[PDB]
């Protein structure tokens, strides 16, 4: 309690500090967040008195804080010397530094805090240290920079020139990525204070043939300043090379071309610019710089979309200018379609090829785009954002470039399967979609507006989801899942008819008549289960992906026979387990007088010694049992009759595979359902 | 190549060589299909007075569209010699034709400070006032709009704006489609000299300086972010601007005069009746060292994902820190990670995003191929997702997905889980997932180099993922590199059978045969053979090597071929039996019906020879019937039927895919 009162020492009313420790109070209590004394504090208000009053009582001015740093290396940046006075006599090195290696020399030089730069000096302090910083920063070669340093790129043009010239500075010295003094002078944003730090470092001999940021000379951070008197004051130097490139392979010429820069260009060029580093007249001419135009003529990549392909190589080519990581040109030939703002276009982000849907800078519909995308990046059935880049008044969203619409690809498959056959295709898009809106629920996200121009296809016939622009938070209203959860209903539908019924034929018409537009048993009861999800919704999506519409075939009929063979089943016991779930109690049903529908060969043939009844125990019983002798020899004719066995089952006994299903769900029988 | 010499001879300046061209029958209205450019075009946009002149004695059109559908004409106000703005002129039907973008020439003239050609525009028509009307797509986003005084005051063009506003009655309050005015426009231009002038002009105009811009910002917050106290002051002096509205994050103009360290700007704001509690103004003017400020105020949620580093990014995005373009990192322990060869892996925010953060020197040759790799990436579901990359200007750092566990980690937190003989379904999950990953990454064409149990990454849904790309290469320079990659796959299949129990470490240190004769089964020693002698897409098809095969599955398939009828018959001549037998090694089934309990083996008879195909009919049989009452003592002798047949003959399931595995039999494999 005593010691929240530490409060007191920035009310800079001295006169409660004072009681505060006769009470009885630690004055070096040190805050545990970031580690500050009252010393500490005391030293950076610069308060006279506050220093006073509690060395009197014992506050130690080498107690280091989280940082490391001390009152006395902070007392550097307050400036004032008298404090320096008060605590230099119990310090045990004038030259102690932090943990990233500032000392109160540093720091005066860094707040160009003059005359506490000046004490320090013949006080003992080291004029050329570098900096000695953490071992996770010196791998990465960080850190070792002087006050030099410090005082060129603050600007700080006395403290350099008392540096250079009273105390010995090293002017070449390097910190542990090379760079200069030099270098860092030419980041201050002030141009005035630049070029003097400059002069007052070259005419000492500062290496004008340095490396900083991005490979980049001296004299190019000059053209890309447009600072024309920073050219002329390096290009006084003999050894300057004219010719060096950055990391990106370009000449201080080439990009005062590209950046307009008459005089600059006029100059290099007049000073024996290598002028064959790429094509200076044309980036002249598209600059509408006629001027430059008449000076100087007197001196691979494979797109990955088949679609966008041949536009992506020309988008390659051209010029253009970059929105931060985006290369984009708005023009009809690379225009995917129309968005309610802005189409969609292709664009290139790092050098990538991607889709770029356009927002206003404020649009609240691309808010939501962005924010729903930046929550989706581990939805593996989700579009891959890379990311948005502004123009300052135009959002650029962009996404993974697919090759197709759902309904196009649907259109150019319509012909694959011959009228009957297992249509695979289907069950994995409407499983990847199951699969997508599910984890963009569990993310806590609602799509709002589910349909087949919102999912894309890609190269690999993998499907997403897309157009977040109406998603909404549901934790607000969880109510608003289901609508999700009805537009998949409609999906299912809509992707099983393999498009031949318009989205917006099915969006009009009621529950029922899309029920009772299902071709067969199992998407009914899907779709059923869609529109009524149950206010419990949870994950309903998750256990839908076990439903008997996602079991091939095969599966089917490969439960169907395991199910017949069951002991109870094939002794016909009545009272077991087993057919006491199957047929309890007295069959409306496609496999009631179901030996009454099978060929009478097959049929009879099959009683190869009563006979099989038409209890469903014993069809399954059938099942099972043609199962295991269709191939053999002396059953070649049965074998021409049945055609494929499973197809023929569900064909011929439509509601089979459900009823049992249904029947068996959440028993031990279970174990007989295809693994998911 | 006749109009091809001829837009090569009208950028020679060669006056000559045109002449003769022409009259020899060029098109003088030839539009280069790249861009649209005519030789007008070409000549007006050179100031070649000469060659405009004779361009339009052999009929060229002053309203020929290029590409944008910029005129010679729109052209020319560009230039801005009004000499060929005179020679084109009697020529065009409208001296207000847009591009279509919107851009007229007068639009031009202000945009480039053409202050003579602004003036013979004026008096020939064109319309000072005119917004820009551009296309559909630019339109919808608010795009387009602006005007000659918006242009010239965004390019500083000191004298051009003073002559819109006093000689030619521009609208000092004009707007653009989205509500920027032309003060918003000249407080962006980077010269104070021009920005501090052309303010001055606008306000005393009627400029309203309650306008929103960029971000939501206002003209006033606009001039603190400028660090310019002249600018500040003289929006200061219209009383009714509203000087504590809030921008696009909820910061006011006073807020950012103190964070950006601005002693005398703040001391103004206050002085004008600024709200000065919108967050802790001292405790930022502290922050900075500010203490000459403090001394004036002196005077007057967010829900981390993971949970191992919840706390920690609890308390990481509470603090204050500086942000690196996107990024919001601090340098400490207890926000690391794990240590790395070159800065370690810390905790990070990435647009609010929870994320690991790899950091590399600026110019580290391993940070470029680490963010070449992720960047070819994005598609592949198992390697980690790659947010983006932030430099400081001396520091690359590379954003990651954040997970839960190394896999070393993983297999330790889950080994207490299963009795000591259970069907490891878990190392197959994990292992199949690393095959597609590397599949997928080969396919983008790299390799990782350096695969190794602290490289792969399991989730808080316990999927698992690729990291480490900064020792990865591009495989064409080495295409055999790629069989490093395929070898650490072997040992990761042993280290993950083993459940972590043998140390990576120790595998790299064993020889292939140690390692193979180290593995616990013939499906593990067959797959891991196949990774050290391969034959580029080879990982996706060893996803359906039996190893991949659960225990039913493996079964299912025995009980499968052995149903096939000339095995149930004996057929000898048959194709699907002269497929099972060979030259080749003795087999553990070779005299198999003398290792089955001596009562199953006499229940079932009711010639079974040593042959595999009545092996495998003894599967089908047996499978078929086990479960019968008649056979309940037999049930319980075999227990589960597949265990009790692959521990007796731990090399019938490998046999058994290598005699079919690229035959028609190949259907009875479980589908992959
Ligand atoms: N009286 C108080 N009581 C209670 N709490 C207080 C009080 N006063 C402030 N607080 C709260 O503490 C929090 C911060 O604690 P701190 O200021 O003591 O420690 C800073 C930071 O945390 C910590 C590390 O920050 P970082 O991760 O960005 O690390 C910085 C950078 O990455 C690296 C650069 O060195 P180099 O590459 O140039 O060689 O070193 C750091 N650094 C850069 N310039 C520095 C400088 N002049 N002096 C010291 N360190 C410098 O060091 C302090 N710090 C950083 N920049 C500073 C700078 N320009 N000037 C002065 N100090 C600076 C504050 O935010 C505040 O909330
Ligand atoms: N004589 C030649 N013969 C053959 N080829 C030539 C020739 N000269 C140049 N080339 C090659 O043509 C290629 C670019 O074509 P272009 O210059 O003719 O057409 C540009 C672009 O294509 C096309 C669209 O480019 P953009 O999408 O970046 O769109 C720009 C902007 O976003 C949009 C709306 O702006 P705003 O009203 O919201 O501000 O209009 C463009 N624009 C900007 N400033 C403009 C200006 N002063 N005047 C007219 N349009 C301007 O418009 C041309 N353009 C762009 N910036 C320009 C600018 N500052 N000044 C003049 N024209 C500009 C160049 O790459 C070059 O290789
Ligand atoms: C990545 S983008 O989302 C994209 S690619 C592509 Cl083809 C289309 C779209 C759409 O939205 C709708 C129009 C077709
Ligand atoms: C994306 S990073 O690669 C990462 S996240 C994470 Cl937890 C760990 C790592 C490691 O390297 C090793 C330590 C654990």
């Amino acid at each position: 309690l005593e010691e929240m009162l530490t409060q007191a020492v920035q009310e800079a009313d001295i006169e409660q500090v004072r009681q505060l420790l006769e009470r009885g109070a630690d004055a070096n209590f040190q805050e545990e967040e970031w580690g500050w004394s009252p010393l500490h504090s005391a030293v950076q208000m610069d308060s006279e008195d506050l220093v006073a009053l509690l060395l009197k009582h014992g506050a130690d001015p080498c107690l280091r804080k989280r940082n490391g740093a001390t009152p006395f290396i902070i007392a550097g940046i307050t400036g004032n010397v008298r404090l320096l006075q008060l605590l230099l006599p119990n310090v045990e090195d004038v030259n102690e530094c932090d943990v990233n290696g500032f000392t109160a020399f540093m720091e005066a030089a860094v707040y160009g805090r003059v005359e506490a730069l000046r004490f320090l000096y013949e006080n003992g302090a080291d004029v050329n240290m570098h900096r000695k910083t953490k071992q996770d920063q010196e791998r990465i070669r960080k850190g070792g920079a002087t006050a030099l340093m410090d005082a060129a790129e603050k600007g700080h043009v006395g403290v350099v020139t008392i540096l250079l010239h009273a105390m010995k500075a090293e002017v070449d010295a390097r910190d542990n990525m090379g760079r200069n003094a030099l270098v860092y002078a030419l980041l201050n944003p002030d141009d005035g204070k630049a070029k003097a730090i400059t002069r007052l470092l070259l005419d000492h001999g500062a290496d004008v043939n340095v490396r900083g940021e991005g490979s980049k000379t001296p004299l190019i951070l000059a053209v890309e300043r447009k600072n024309l008197d920073l050219v002329q004051m390096l290009l006084e130097q003999e050894q300057i090379e004219v010719n060096d490139t950055d990391r990106e392979g370009k000449t201080a010429l080439l990009l005062a071309v590209e950046l307009r820069l008459e005089e600059i260009a006029k100059l290099l060029c007049h000073r024996g610019a290598s002028t064959n580093c790429g094509d200076l007249v044309a980036i002249a001419r598209r600059n509408y710089d006629s001027d430059l135009v008449k000076f100087l003529r007197l001196h691979n990549w494979k797109p990955q979309s088949s679609r966008w392909g041949e536009a992506l190589k020309h988008l390659h080519r051209i010029w253009r200018p970059m929105i931060g990581k985006l290369k984009i040109f708005i023009d009809e030939e690379y225009k995917i379609a129309d968005t309610a703002e802005g189409g969609i276009y292709l664009g290139l982000y790092e050098d990538q090829e991607v889709a770029v849907k356009r927002f206003s800078e404020g649009s609240t519909r691309g808010q939501q785009e962005v924010s729903c995308l930046q929550s989706s990046r581990a939805n593996d059935n989700v579009v891959t954002f890379y990311g948005s880049e502004s123009d300052g008044s135009c959002l650029h969203v962009c996404l993974a470039l697919c090759e197709y619409t759902l309904q196009e690809h649907l259109a150019n498959h319509r012909g694959d399967a011959v009228p009957n056959e297992e249509d695979e295709s289907a069950r994995n898009i409407l499983s990847s979609l199951f699969k997508a809106i599910g984890e963009l629920h569990r993310s806590g996200y609602s799509h709002q507006d589910l349909q087949p121009q919102n999912i894309l296809i890609d190269s690999k016939n993998g499907t997403f989801l897309a157009d977040f622009d109406k998603s909404i938070k549901w934790a607000e209203d969880p109510q608003k899942i289901k609508r999700d959860l009805e537009a998949l209903g409609l999906l299912v539908l809509y992707v099983v008819k393999k498009g031949d019924i318009s989205f917006e034929t099915l969006k009009n018409q009621s529950f029922e008549e899309v029920i009772q537009g299902s071709p067969d048993e199992e998407t009914r009861d899907l779709i059923h289960h869609l529109f009524h999800p149950g206010d419990n919704v949870e994950d309903r999506l998750s256990s839908l992906l076990a439903h008997p519409f996602f079991w091939s075939w095969e599966s089917r009929y490969r439960t169907l026979r395991d199910v017949g063979n069951e002991s109870d089943i094939k002794t016909r016991n009545q009272n077991s387990r087993i057919l006491q779930l199957l047929q309890p109690g007295t069959l409306s049903t496609s496999f009631a007088q179901w030996t009454t529908k099978i060929d009478s060969f097959v049929m009879e043939e099959m009683n190869a010694y009563n006979l099989y009844q038409d209890t469903l125990g014993d069809l399954l019983k059938f099942i099972r049992n043609l199962g295991e002798h269709i191939n053999e020899q002396k059953n070649k004719k049965m074998k021409s009759i049945i055609g494929e066995p499973s197809q023929y089952f569900q064909e011929k006994f439509p509601d089979l595979v459900m009823y049992v299903y249904t029947k068996l769900q959440n028993t031990e029988y279970m174990k007989h359902f295809p693994k998911t």
